[PDB]
RNA sequence: GGUACAACCUACUACCUCAU
DNA sequence: ATGAGGTAGTAGGTTGTACC
């Protein structure tokens, strides 16, 4: 039975709000007080001081005040205002762990002062046991989720540290800070460039980026760490994590009820044959291929052309190198390497610093699918000139000196030259084979106070059918954007089929901040069956089982999918918001995972996201390097 | 940059309650 | 306007395993 890190929050769901009265004292003295030693927030109003807090043994500090509460309550449930029994739930939830000397992140993570250990690279390094909590409305009741992580944080404090960094994390505030000198006792910080004396060096602890866990060569042992003992993270929970008792019980642990645990198999498809391995490509060759393959050199100097010629003749020129073998392997008609009338040489030359070459007759009446195998020198700050500069009809193929071998890396490039070509399908899914029909379109909002839009729409094959990226400023007009995009994608799936979809999957990341009522009625009164997903990539449930290529269903409406990948596993949450079309809910579910395996960008390399998503997201971090990754 | 992703620090933006 | 105190969501940018 497989486990799952949440536990149900078996306590009243109304919450109650308590007064108290002190004449001695003023009022808002009196809540700063009381607040700073519960380590909970008081609210004073007019005359009375009051703190909301669950309807649980919540003890006042100190006892005395008991003198001046008032027996005039009320009391808030959870169905009249959700969001503030979640808040102040989370609020108990931070008190109690401070009071249980627990140090508090940014993002709900506790770290622990007693549960630590030094790490074998590094003594002067010490892990920390750390957890990560969330709340989580499900069927109507409300549970916990607990993850277990480390943080890495000096032995000691700063002034007795060894090891030095560029910043602290303190121990009382939960704050960090740049730190700027140690000199003579006296630790100075800086909070705009105000510098400042703490009274307390020993409060105050070094973190660590990751340039510094190399530098002092424990980098490699917070990952073995991570992936290694983890598990004890999960099996000392109820021990370490007891005094969250008054809300939960630790020792029982969720079940999922049979049958909400599914494995999801896919089955990619080729020309003769089909295989449950994407590199399986290479036994099989292209769903569709018989194309030719053209590619011409670019070299950054003459030198480098000279310096790489030797390794590059033997893995390009001849024809029983892997490269030829590879390419024949993926059913490429044939293998040809463009020579231009100035010269008999197929080597070009550009320079380096503004990826820029000389324009010549031959690149201006070259034909249009041949790729340019660009050699670059070293991994370069800024790829933008590269995207911009180099010519327009031309698909580029940039490889590293360096990587120029291990074979996998040449066969994933012929890959990635095969998955440009708009003729070539590498393969299609044989579970996507009979979704013609439906339109995949994903939507993505990246701010930073003007906000921008990118959405993206693929078939079942996993053809990329629109892109469309607005950098526009800041509810009706937004959605005026949306429509008329979306109007575009449909456009282009009819130009592509000669139909209208008759389904359309609408998957947009995060949650719908937007109106719901004008998206789901311009969608649907063209008799288009519709579907609203929601798709989270920052979930907080996961297991010390491997869930990996699973599908668990959290409550009819939620499901969460964990991709396979070599690191360790993190879920992607999905949630059917709306749904008007034919498909069930496990089977649209299922089809959200399908769109992760609908194309790959090498063959041992797996997508998080479904397609359509990953490449709205993509094109809206970005200007022009997505160009490089995504053939649109 | 043949590639996916995990981890880590940093930082911002919005919002909340105070409040000069 | 602007400064606390807090929560929340995500972007920049470096290093690590993994694909054989």
């Amino acid at each position: 039975n497989a486990y799952l890190n949440l536990y149900k929050i078996d306590i009243p769901k109304k919450i109650k709000r308590l007064y108290f009265y002190n004449p001695d004292m003023e009022p808002k003295l009196f809540a700063r007080n009381l607040s700073r030693v519960n380590n909970f927030k008081f609210q004073d109003s007019n005359d009375l001081v009051w703190i909301e807090i669950p309807d649980i043994d919540f003890q006042i500090t100190p006892k005395n005040v008991f003198q001046y509460k008032v027996e005039k309550e009320e009391i808030i449930k959870e169905e009249e205002d959700k969001k503030l029994f979640v808040k102040t739930l989370y609020k108990y939830i931070k008190k109690l762990f401070l009071d249980n000397d627990f140090y508090f992140k940014k993002g709900n993570n506790f770290i622990s002062n007693s549960e630590v250990f030094s790490l074998d690279s590094n003594e002067n390094v010490n892990a920390h046991l750390t957890y990560k909590i969330k709340i989580h409305n499900i069927s109507n009741e409300y549970y916990l989720s607990i993850l277990p992580k480390f943080t890495f944080l000096s032995k000691e404090p700063a002034l007795e540290s060894a090891i030095k960094s560029g910043y602290l994390y303190n121990i009382k505030s939960g704050k960090s800070f740049p730190y700027i000198s140690g000199l003579d006792g006296i630790l100075k910080i800086d909070i705009n460039n105000q510098i400042v004396e703490v009274a307390y060096p020993e409060n105050y602890l070094f973190n660590f980026t990751t340039r510094d866990a190399e530098k002092y060569g424990f980098s490699k042992e917070v990952h073995e760490i991570y992936k290694n003992k983890v598990f004890e993270g999960f099996k000392k929970i109820p021990k370490t994590l007891g005094f969250l008792n008054k809300i939960t019980n630790l020792n029982e642990n969720y079940q999922l009820k049979d049958g909400y645990k599914i494995f999801i198999n896919v089955i990619y498809k080729f020309k003769n044959g089909e295989s449950r391995y994407a590199k399986d490509v290479f036994k099989y060759s292209f769903y569709k291929n018989e194309q030719p393959l053209k590619a011409i050199f670019f070299f950054s100097s003459k030198k480098q052309f000279f310096e790489v010629q030797k390794s590059l003749k033997e893995l390009f020129h001849n024809k029983h190198s892997v490269f030829y073998r590879a390419a024949a392997e993926l059913g490429f008609s044939k293998v040809e390497f463009l020579r231009d009338s100035k010269t008999k040489s197929s080597a070009f030359l550009y320079n380096p610093e503004e990826f820029t070459v000389k324009n010549t007759e031959f690149i201006n009446q070259i034909e249009d699918n041949v790729m340019a195998i660009v050699l670059l020198d070293k991994y370069i700050g800024n790829i933008d000139p590269l995207v911009r500069n180099f010519p327009d009809n031309l698909i580029l193929q940039p490889i590293l000196k360096e990587k120029l071998i291990k074979p996998f890396i040449i066969k994933s490039y012929v890959y990635k030259m095969g998955n440009f070509i708009p003729e070539c399908k590498p393969f299609i899914l044989k579970k996507m084979e009979d979704k013609e029909k439906n339109l995949y379109i994903g939507i993505d909002l990246s701010h930073d106070r003007k906000t921008n839009l990118c959405i993206a729409a693929v078939d079942n094959t996993g053809d990329i059918l629109y892109i469309g990226k607005h950098k526009n400023l800041e509810e009706k007009m937004n959605l005026d954007i949306l429509e008329k995009e979306y109007i575009k994608a449909f456009e282009k799936y009819i130009e592509k089929f000669n139909v209208s979809p008759e389904n359309v999957f609408i998957l947009r990341a995060g949650r719908f901040i937007e109106d719901i009522e004008i998206i789901k009625n311009f969608i649907s009164y063209n008799d288009t069956k519709y579907t609203l997903v929601e798709v989270n990539k920052n979930t907080n449930i996961n297991s010390y089982d491997d869930l990996k290529e699973w599908i668990i269903k959290l409550d009819e409406n939620t499901y969460i999918y964990y991709p396979k990948t070599f690191l360790n596993q993190k879920g992607v949450e999905v949630k059917i918001l709306e749904n008007n079309t034919d498909y069930t809910i496990e089977e649209i579910i299922e089809q959200i995972y399908l769109l992760t395996r609908v194309a790959h960008s090498t063959p041992y390399t797996n997508y998080k996201l479904p397609y359509p998503l990953h490449i709205a997201n993509k094109v809206a971090l970005t200007d022009y390097e997505w160009k490089l990754y995504i053939p649109y």
